[PDB]
């Protein structure tokens, strides 16, 4: 039995198939794994099922990346207890952290202790993964994420920045859960791109903030090109190769693709209205396919895949303080910082199905 076996999976697993759950994977955190400064793994039983990392290098190496911004990844901000994972963030009075600003030069803030932790099981199409997670009531990112070992291939869960802020400064925030996927040139020519579009930025009336607020959030991730998200049962987005259709404040589905970009090579931009990715209506998601000249997945071609995921991907959870929050001084402040629930995210579970006939 399991805490999510009376909770029908909102994806559909085509024509003639199931759901199968992925045991090894799945995790409804019901054991207890006290915390530790030391890297080691965690579950239930003897199980395996994590460990308190960032996620290893293909070669089974650690990655020693510590975080965007003033983010430093800690081992004992992770524990199992209560029926949940916990993942905390908290500051060491006088610490600091440098990261590269907005001028491209050096900035510092406080730093932000977070825990960060990857699954042992890896994902990849056809697969849907699902959390049920109470939102830290915090300016803190609450990530739920799948991220390829080499570091080039991205599909996001949820990012949300939840907590208005005791004095509302991410208030415009606080209303959103961020839908999106990242896809990397690595090093030497670093480059970056997570969908902007303004319905990326996925809200409902009558919720001001989603800090503090148990969801369940889960993305199907269908094929090489298209990936459905969920929230609270009721399908929110898609994304289809070179097209998008999202569900709007009132719950109505709008058709979308990108109206422009000034390459579709590596050196692209994206044209943008309103400080979002323009974007043009359309009147389903084929019509919007079919008038699409550009990818929602990899418009400028870094991955020079044919614009595709094709990578299996680490499962990780964690808490950021991001630079760009950090620099706007989004980030928590000390008073904030005194309300520990605040800072502490919550996962009930975790399930992972692969579709079978
Ligand atoms: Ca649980």
């Amino acid at each position: 039995q399991y805490d999510w076996d009376n909770v029908p999976i909102p994806a559909n697993a085509g024509a003639g198939k199931t759901w199968k759950l992925q045991t090894a994977a799945s995790d409804d955190f019901n054991y207890t794994f006290n915390p530790t400064n030391n890297v080691v793994d965690f579950g239930p039983n003897g199980n395996m099922k994590w460990y308190n990392k960032y996620h290893n290098r293909p070669n089974g190496q650690p990655n020693n990346f510590e975080g965007p911004g003033p983010t430093k990844w800690m081992q004992n901000h992770v524990a199992v207890s209560g029926g949940n994972l916990n993942i905390w963030a908290s500051r060491i009075p006088g610490a600091t952290k440098s990261f590269t600003g907005s001028n491209n030069t050096p900035i510092s803030r406080p730093e932000t202790r977070a825990g960060c932790i990857t699954n042992k099981t890896r994902v990849k199409y056809p697969v849907f993964v699902e959390a049920r997670v109470k939102v830290m009531n915090s300016t803190l990112a609450s990530d739920i994420w799948l991220l390829s070992p080499d570091d080039t291939q991205e599909i996001d869960i949820m990012e949300c920045y939840g907590g208005p802020g005791n004095d509302n400064r991410n208030s415009y925030f606080a209303s959103k859960i961020h839908l999106s996927h990242h896809v990397f040139i690595r090093p030497p020519n670093f480059k970056d791109y997570q969908p902007a579009d303004l319905n990326s930025w996925w809200g409902k009336n009558g919720v001001t903030q989603w800090g503090g607020k148990t969801i369940r959030i889960g993305v199907n991730w269908v094929s090489p090109t298209r990936l459905e998200y969920f929230v609270d049962g009721q399908m929110v987005r898609i994304l289809d190769n070179d097209a998008v259709q999202t569900r709007l404040a009132d719950g109505t589905w709008q058709y979308t693709y990108p109206a422009g970009v000034t390459s579709t090579g590596v050196n692209g931009q994206l044209i943008k209205e309103n400080g979002y990715q323009k974007m043009n209506i359309a009147s389903s998601l084929s019509d919007a396919k079919n008038k699409s000249n550009i990818s929602v997945i990899d418009p400028f071609n870094y991955l020079n895949n044919g614009r595709k995921f094709s990578k299996e991907m680490d499962i990780i959870i964690n808490v950021e303080d991001q630079s760009w929050q950090a620099e706007a001084y989004r980030s928590p402040n000390a008073a904030e910082m005194a309300n520990f629930y605040d800072n502490n995210l919550l996962v009930d579970w975790i399930r992972v199905y692969k579709p079978v006939n």
